[PDB]
Parts: C-alpha cells; sequence; structure tokens
RNA sequence: GGGCGGCUAGCUCAGCGGAAGAGCGCUCGCCUCACACGCGAGAGGUCGUAGGUUCAAGUCCUACGCCGCCCACCA
C-alpha cells in the first residue's frame, strides 16, 4: 500500500484488473461444491459497450462474487453475439460506405472485412469487461458464431425440422429493400408519419358505386375484393356484387369480413393479400389468391398493373397512379392522415410485404410447452410484474420467420434438389453430415439454402450452446438450470422468451430458475441509451474519470426495483467520494497500527458497540443479497461504513489508541476486514487492495462471506446515550456561536453513566469537560436520553440558542398533540398492537418531559 | 384500443401500513493530528387530484390528471 492523502484508482485497478484477466476464476464441474450459474447476455459485436452494459454486468458480477465467496461454484459464462443484421449494417455502413464504398465487394471479401471488425469489437468488449472487474470464467468465452456454437444451431434446427416444428412455405414476410432481407415483427418498428388517405370509388356489377379509402393507391391493381363489415348492412346491399377496378377491366367481389371497421373511412376497404398483413389475413379468411403488382426492388410490375405505370419506383408510382385516377374520374376525397408507417428498425427505410418461400417455426405449440412450466411456478421473476408480461407474450404468438437473406449469420443447413425440387435436411443423429444425394429423386446434384439464421434464433440457444449442448457435456450436466438470468426488459421477448422455449423444448426444463429484469440507463434527457439513439457514453470514460469501483457502485446503488436509471454524474461523484472515504478509513487503521505501542488491552464501550452494530450490518446486508436487492444493500453498507464506522467508531477510538489500547486497534482491524468483505462484490478493486494491505491475503475474492457475530443490546443503548451527550454539546456550541475547537465545560443530567465511564472520548468528541455542579443560569439542550446545561461563561449567541429552542418546543408540543389524539382515539387503544400503543404512550410521556425542560430553560434565560 | 412504469425536500432518486429519507445544492461554523472527494450544526416536503377501505395510507382499493414505455391489422 502507498497510503497517499487521496485515493487514486489508477494506481490500483489496472494492476488487479490484469491479475484477474490473465488468471480467470475457472469453473470446475467436479468441484463438489454447490454451483451458481449465470449466463452473460452476449454483447453485440457492434462497436463498444456503453453504460447500459456496465449496469448489466456490474450487477451480474456482484452476484457471482457474493455467491462465490459465499461458498458456491460461481459459474459466469462470458461471450459475445455476432448480432447478424446489426453488425451487418455497422460494417456495411460506416466502415465501408464511409471508408470508401460498400459497393458490393463480393459475398466473400465482405465476410472477411466483417470478421476483421468482429475482432476489434469483440476484443474491445472484453478489455472493457475486464477493466470493470468482471470475474467471468473467460476460459469458456463463447461466441455465437464459433465452431462450438454454430453446431448448437445447425443441430437445433435439424432436430426442429425433422420434428415438424420447423417448416418452409410462402407465408408473407416483412421485407426491407435496403438491407435486402426479411425481418421479424419484433425487428420492425412502426412510427406515425404524415401521409395522405385517398378515397377512390368504382363501378359495380350492373349498378354503379363503391367507395374505398386507401393509403396506397398503387396496391389497387393487386386487389382481390372489397371488404365490408358483416353487420354494416348500412350503405351495404351492394354486398355480393362485383367491381371494375380503376383503370382495369378486372372484376373484384364485394365481401363481408369481421375485420372491416365500419366507422373508418367508407365502411369498406380494398383487399390486397400480396401486399399487406391485414388483407392477406382476410384474404385467406375467404381464400383469395395473392397477386403482386410491386416486386422486392420496390418497383411496379405485374398482370393487372397498367401500361406506362409498370416501371419506376413504388412511391413515384402512386404520384402518377393518383393523377391517372382523379384526372380519369375515380378519385374523390384526398386528405391528410397520420399513418402508422412500418420501418426497418435497423436502417430506417419503411418495410414492405411479400409472399416468399421461407423458414418458419410453429411457435403456437412451443409456446405452450413453456407456459406449462411458468404456470406451474418453474420460473421466478424479480419485479414479478413481468411474469404476466412474459406469459401473455407467449399466450398469443405467431410462427416466426427464422430465415434471413443476410450475409452474416449461420448459413442454414438445408439442401434443395435441382431435380426433384426437394429439401434435404441432415437428420439429428447425423446432424453434422451434409446430404450428398436427394432422399427424394435420389439425385446427387444438390444445392444448399444460402439463406442464414436470425441472430435471435442462435441467441435463444445460449443456456445450452455455452455448455456444449450441441452435444451432451459434463458442464451441461453439472450446471444447466442457470440460477439467475440477468438482463434488461428491453429483450424480454426476443431474448428471454426465445430461450425459455429452446430450453423447455430441447430439455424438459427451465433454462434458468430466476429471471432478474433490471431497468435501462438513459441519457439525462430520459431516453434509452443505445448506439441507435447515438446517445451512448463509454463506461471507460467514466472509470477514467471517477474510477471503476465508483461506476460499479453508482449503477448498482441506482438499480432499485427494476426501475430505469437516468444518467446523473452527481451519482458518480457520490460513489467516487465513498470510495475515498472507505479508503481513508483504511489509511487511518493502517497508519495507526503503524508503530503502535500497546499499553493495555481493555474492552471499550466503543469497541463493544461497533462489533454489535456490525453483526447487525452483516445480517441485514446478506439478506438483501439473498433477495437480489443489491441497490438497497449498496446504501445499507454506505450507511454502515460512513455513519457508524467513520463518523462514530473511528473517532471514538482515537483516544483509546493514543492511550495505546490494543483491544481497540484490534477491533478496528477486525471490523475493517468484514466491511471490506461486504463491500467487495460492488467495489472489488479498492476493496481487494485494502484487504491485502490489511491482512496480507492475496485474494479477498476467494475469502468467505462474513457470519454475523455478536449483538450487544445494552452496549448499543449505552453508546447511543453517549452520541446524544456528544451531539448535545456540539449543537450547544453551534448555536452559542462558539468555534469548534473552543474548550468548554458543560453539565449533564440523565443517562450519563456512559459519558462518565468513557470520559476521555466524550471530552475528545465534544471538546468539553464535565461540571460536577449543575450551573445556576445556563444554556440548555434537551436530548431524548440526556440533557446538557452550559454555564453562561463567555460571549454567547443567546438569540440563536433562544430561536432554536423556541422552535424545539413548537415541535415537542406538536408531537404531544399527535400522540394525545392517537391515544385518545377510537379503535387505536383497542384494535392496535399491544406495542405500537404502549410506545405511543411513552412518546407522549417524554415529549412533555422534554418540552418542560426547554420551556423552563427558555424562560429562565433572561 | 389495450397493458405497464413514473408522479416524495430546490435537483436526481429511495421508502409502499404505524412518529417523512438519501446524495447533491443551500445556510451557519471549521485547513479539529484518515479524509476539504473532508468535519460539525441547520434550513428545506399537507409524497400529482378526487374519492373511499382501515384504529392506522406517500404506504391498500377506486376513478382521474399529466410524463414515458410496450403490445395492437383503423385500410
Ligand atoms: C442475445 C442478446 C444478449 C443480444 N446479443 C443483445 O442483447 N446484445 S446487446 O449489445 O444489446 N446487450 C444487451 C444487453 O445489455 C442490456 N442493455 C442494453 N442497453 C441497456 C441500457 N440502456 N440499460 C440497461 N441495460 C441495457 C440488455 O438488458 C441486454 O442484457
Ligand atoms: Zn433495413
Ligand atoms: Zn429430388
Amino acid at each position: 500500500m502507498d497510503l497517499p492523502k487521496a485515493y487514486d484508482p489508477k494506481s490500483v485497478e489496472p494492476k488487479w484488473a490484469e491479475k484477474w484477466a490473465k488468471n480467470p476464476f475457472v469453473a470446475n464441474p467436479k468441484s463438489g461444491k454447490p454451483p451458481f450459474v449465470i449466463f452473460m447476455p452476449p454483447p453485440n459485436v457492434t462497436g463498444s459497450l456503453h453504460m447500459g452494459h456496465a449496469l448489466d454486468n456490474s450487477l451480474q458480477d456482484a452476484l457471482i462474487r457474493y455467491k462465490r465467496m459465499r461458498g458456491f461454484e460461481a459459474v459466469w459464462l462470458p461471450g459475445t453475439d455476432h448480432a447478424g443484421i446489426a453488425t451487418q449494417v455497422v460494417v456495411e455502413r460506416l466502415l465501408l460506405k464511409e471508408g470508401k464504398t460498400r459497393h458490393d465487394l463480393g459475398r466473400e471479401k465482405f465476410l472477411e472485412r466483417v470478421w476483421q471488425w468482429k475482432e476489434e469489437s469483440g476484443g474491445t468488449i472484453l478489455k472493457q469487461l475486464k477493466r470493470l472487474g468482471a470475474s467471468a470464467d473467460w476460459s469458456r468465452e463463447a461466441f455465437t458464431m464459433d465452431e462450438k456454437r454454430s453446431r448448437a444451431v445447425r443441430y437445433a434446427f435439424s432436430r426442429y425440422y425433422h420434428e415438424g416444428l420447423a417448416y418452409r412455405a410462402p407465408r408473407l414476410v416483412n421485407w426491407c429493400p435496403r438491407c435486402e432481407t426479411t425481418l421479424s415483427d419484433l425487428e420492425v418498428e412502426t412510427e406515425p408519419t404524415p401521409g395522405k388517405l385517398y378515397t377512390l370509388r368504382y363501378e359495380v356489377e350492373g349498378g354503379g358505386f363503391i367507395e374505398i379509402a386507401t393509403v396506397r393507391p398503387e396496391t389497387v391493381f393487386a386487389d382481390q375484393a372489397i371488404a365490408v363489415h358483416p353487420e354494416d348492412e348500412r350503405y351495404r346491399h351492394l354486398l355480393g356484387k362485383r367491381a371494375r377496378i380503376p383503370l382495369t377491366e378486372v372484376w373484384i367481389p364485394i365481401l363481408a369480413d369481421p375485420a372491416v371497421e365500419k366507422d373508418f373511412g367508407t365502411g369498406a376497404l380494398k383487399v390486397t393479400p400480396a401486399h399487406d398483413p391485414l388483407d392477406y389475413e382476410i384474404g385467406e379468411r375467404h381464400g383469395l389468391k395473392p397477386v403482386s403488382v410491386i416486386n422486392l426492388e420496390g418497383r411496379m410490375e405485374g398482370e393487372r398493373v397498367p401500361e406506362a405505370l409498370r416501371g419506376l419506383d413504388r412511391f413515384e408510382a402512386r404520384r402518377k397512379a393518383v393523377e391517372l385516377f382523379r384526372e380519369a374520374g375515380h378519385l374523390v376525397k384526398e386528405e391528410d392522415y397520420t399513418i402508422a408507417l412500418a420501418t426497418c428498425s435497423r436502417c430506417g427505410t419503411p418495410i414492405e410485404y411479400a409472399i416468399f418461400p421461407q423458414w418458419w417455426l410453429r411457435m403456437r405449440p412451443l409456446a405452450e410447452e413453456v407456459l406449462k412450466g411458468l404456470r406451474r411456478g418453474d420460473i421466478a421473476f424479480v419485479p414479478e410484474r413481468w411474469k404476466k408480461v412474459n406469459m401473455d407474450w407467449l399466450e398469443n404468438v405467431k410462427d416466426w420467420n427464422i430465415s434471413r437473406q443476410l450475409w452474416w449469420g449461420h448459413q442454414i443447413p438445408a439442401w434443395y434438389c435441382e431435380d426433384c425440387q426437394a429439401v434435404n435436411v441432415p437428420r439429428p443423429e447425423r446432424y453434422l453430415e451434409d446430404p450428398t444425394s436427394c432422399e427424394a429423386c435420389g439425385s446427387p446434384r444438390l444445392k444448399r439454402d444460402e439463406d442464414v439464421f436470425d441472430t435471435w434464433f442462435s441467441s435463444a440457444l445460449w443456456p445450452l450452446s455455452t455448455l456444449g449442448w450441441p452435444e451432451e457435456t459434463e458442464d451441461l450436466k453439472a450446471f444447466y438450470p442457470g440460477d439467475v438470468l440477468v438482463t434488461g426488459y428491453d429483450i424480454l421477448f426476443l431474448w428471454v422468451s426465445r430461450m425459455e422455449v429452446s430450453g423447455y423444448h430441447f430439455m424438459g426444463e427451465r433454462p434458468f430458475k430466476t429471471v432478474l429484469l433490471h431497468g435501462l440507463v438513459l441519457d439525462e434527457k430520459g431516453q434509452k441509451m443505445s448506439k441507435s439513439k447515438g446517445n451512448v457514453i463509454d463506461p471507460l470514460e467514466m472509470v477514467e474519470r471517477y474510477g471503476a469501483d465508483a461506476l460499479r457502485f453508482a449503477l448498482i446503488y441506482l438499480a432499485t426495483g427494476g426501475q430505469d436509471i437516468r444518467l446523473d454524474l452527481r451519482w458518480l461523484e457520490m460513489a467516487r467520494n465513498f470510495a475515498n472515504k472507505l479508503y481513508n478509513a483504511a489509511r487511518f487503521v493502517l497508519l495507526s497500527r503503524e508503530g503502535f505501542q500497546a499499553k493495555e488491552d481493555t474492552p471499550t464501550l466503543a469497541d463493544r458497540f461497533m462489533r454489535s452494530r456490525l453483526s447487525r450490518g452483516v445480517e441485514e446486508i446478506t439478506a438483501l443479497y439473498e433477495a437480489l436487492d443489491l441497490a438497497q444493500a449498496a446504501r445499507e453498507v454506505y450507511e454502515l461504513v460512513w455513519s457508524e464506522f467513520c463518523d462514530w467508531y473511528l473517532e471514538a477510538a482515537k483516544p483509546a489508541l493514543k492511550a495505546g489500547n490494543a483491544h481497540t486497534l484490534r477491533t478496528l482491524e477486525e471490523v475493517l476486514a468484514v466491511l471490506l468483505k461486504l463491500l467487495h462484490p460492488m467495489m472489488p478493486f479498492l476493496t481487494s487492495e485494502l484487504y491485502q494491505a490489511l491482512t496480507g491475503k492475496e485474494e479477498l475474492a476467494l475469502e468467505a462471506w462474513p457470519e454475523p457475530g455478536g449483538r450487544d443490546e445494552e452496549a448499543e443503548r449505552a453508546f447511543e446515550a453517549l452520541k446524544q451527550a456528544v451531539t448535545a454539546v456540539r449543537a450547544l456550541k453551534a448555536e452559542a456561536g462558539l468555534p469548534p475547537a473552543q474548550e468548554v465545560r458543560v453539565y449533564l443530567e440523565g443517562e450519563t453513566a456512559p459519558v462518565e465511564e468513557n470520559l476521555e472520548v466524550f471530552r475528545f468528541l465534544s471538546r468539553a469537560d464535565l461540571l460536577p455542579e449543575r450551573p445556576a443560569k445556563a444554556l440548555v439542550k434537551a436530548m431524548p436520553r440526556v440533557t446538557a446545561r452550559m454555564p453562561l461563561e463567555g460571549l454567547l449567541d443567546v438569540e440563536e440558542w433562544r430561536r432554536r429552542q423556541e422552535k424545539r418546543l413548537k415541535e415537542l408540543l406538536a408531537l404531544a398533540e399527535r400522540s394525545q389524539r392517537k391515544l385518545a382515539s377510537p379503535g387505536f387503544r383497542e384494535k392496535a398492537p399491544k406495542e405500537v400503543v404502549e410506545a405511543e404512550e411513552a412518546r407522549l410521556k417524554e415529549n412533555l418531559e422534554q418540552a418542560e425542560r426547554i420551556r423552563e430553560a427558555l424562560s429562565q434565560i433572561g
């Protein structure tokens, strides 16, 4: 230890960080010690980490460390997700376009430049986690697209397909013409946008009118029906007729369908299964063949589509589409409208729809496999308000498009016969094998589905791929049911649920026993932090500024009840300052046991007191940990250390140490040890350094959690008396306007036994000597247990003392009032605890006793 | 159209059945021999509104007001 005046994290954290880095706390399946597993949500290989991750891992670590030094096999599996679509963009964008030109460099040369990036990003994400003191079993650092993990999927899929649950069909997909790939519902965002609702109307079989309000004119040629509410007979007895469609000679049928909102626009809507979910939905509800007018390039084309219209853009198609309607006489009511435009969450551009042959996943059945457990009580949720939010998500899911046209992910394992047009999917038992001859036409000429899987598909496969489950390992046998899953609600659906499935399905069990959802950190402005919003702060920028233990402590302190966390540097200071205080407290004890000269070894009230108040702490804090409530423990320990050890104990011991009392210096050393234990999970670095310098022990991390020892009742009530006498005098001087150091003689009344026995402390702390004889005239301070009378010797600020005391009375009588009322209240005396009542009765007894004391003094004073 | 979270001291946030709390800021004193990233003494809240349940309600029930999320197929 170097013991300067102030603590410099930079002289400490980096070394310990490296020590822990190069020598991970490797997990042992055969440890024969109860395990504790936590799967680290693998950060996306997109850039660096941000304060969000920090809160996420910092929370995890503190759990690992606690359990570890609590006696378990702390297994925390680290890893990083390739992100798929995400990373894709990142490289494609910035790096490439900016770098020079994304301009297709081949499906190969591109995959190169991506891994290169995967290295930088993946490398950085690790430094960061290391430097934040992540005690992660880096010996098992898994990467979604590493050999061992790629197998977990290629197998998982195969076992799905041949199980039926994974099919291939034309169900329509949300397609982004920017990234040229399909997305999932959860991957597409819909954000209101100013548009133009057009009401078009057209001919009818025999008669003549039908009016329709559509946001997209182009999708008319692809119409297949006019939908009309089933009960809106209203302006609807043209139900069952036909309808030339604007510009065409095509005759669509007017049908009824429950999804028609009679009150929106004209009580009837156009129908286009080939270009929209609602329509496609109703379309198949009455069986109507799909029909495209616009392709994947987002350009017009097709049967119906009119000449001269087929060609250019999808939007520059509606421009002329409208004109060719009004100026042709089919347009009627054009008007503004706030449309719920759907866009690509990761590129912006608005999606589109299309029927395409894709890989889907019968969620309906799976979801039930899971709900089976949840219902039984298999999994526990921290806020607990998420159980329902989870269960309800499953309660109504839709088959998920697993395939993707990205160049990143796992190239799905399906082979298509260039002769029989049949799919060949490796069987589970030989899953690793590549079919070579179509098991249909028996032909050799095969072709593999060059699609790719959904990043979320591999990720949902984690509490298994990290434990080598593509196989049947011992790690997996030793500790599969993770004990606590830590993550922020932002991915409760596309991450947690997904896993709960692949988990409850590929093992008859829960991937984890408890899901701990924490809030999100967000820029001071209140909005979520993410590379997306462009509002991210590198956690290291903060470590460098306040220090890693600080950052860790703030973040945990604030992660109360799954609530979010608004960025507020003030809290970082709060933390740094607390590090420094803890540090100083140690510096004191080290510099004290310096050249100490033992003159005696006598138990002191202060000693007995801190040992007791410590047992209290140890109990309380453990329980808070045993409730995953770190945020609270974080402040319960702040309290203990700062208000009970530094503010009172250390100071109370200063004298005894000058007097060469070994029993005290001993206690200081022993108590400080435990505190360094308690604080370790949150602040590992500083807390280790100190413990080393204090006990010579090299790895606090491996030490055992403290056990609550004593609990001296009287001793605590005794020392309290002292605190009061001390603070009484302190206040008296304050009010009197006397400087701190000013020597003073005062007189005590009441539970004074404590002050008398431990006189030197009282003297040292108050800077006052005791008076044998109660002074005639004097300034008075009334405490709950003791009363102080300060002789009128000297120049004193009586006005202040007066004011201050005139005000205590105002309050003391006010309390007496409340008490009186309660005691004399109906139902309180009777229907209320035989304790909370006799106490309220005692509060009154002494609220008066004090009021009188002041009153009398207050008047007595000239 | 559904659910959910928030609404407590000037600021940022805890507390959720029995006498209103913390950090910072502020007022007054202190370079008191671990710490000025500090020490001591204070000021400052009818806990968003309206109702109830309860002997007892920031703390539970019920509407509502704003703020923000999530899930939704009003074309
Ligand atoms: C399979 C998933 C783990 C996926 N690879 C993924 O979520 N990758 S990530 O980079 O977004 N890391 C997300 C994890 O970090 C948490 N997180 C991300 N942003 C924040 C934030 N602003 N506040 C609090 N927590 C946040 C997520 O809860 C998740 O555990
Ligand atoms: Zn896109
Ligand atoms: Zn074949």
